[PDB]
């Protein structure tokens, strides 16, 4: 695996939807720290 | 004026003042990017 896919798997463990994670990475221009900020502050987790 | 108009326009779409601030902070004041965050994720 890669670092990015590792990060995505960790986000899903937290309950974020795959679609939210993708959207967040696109808006963030793949800056991971930024995408994490978006998800934390605005995304639902189940 | 330019910037306050942006906040006014976002609030008129129904975004809270606090969500707008959060989205600017995360985007480092890239207003285009903040608007994307709000459109895709924020309650309006």
């Amino acid at each position: 695996g890669s670092q990015l896919s590792s990060e995505i798997e960790n986000l899903m463990s937290q309950g974020y939807s795959y679609q939210d994670i993708q959207k967040a990475l696109v808006i963030a221009q793949n800056n991971i720290e930024m995408a994490k900020n978006i998800l934390r502050e605005f995304a639902a987790a189940s």
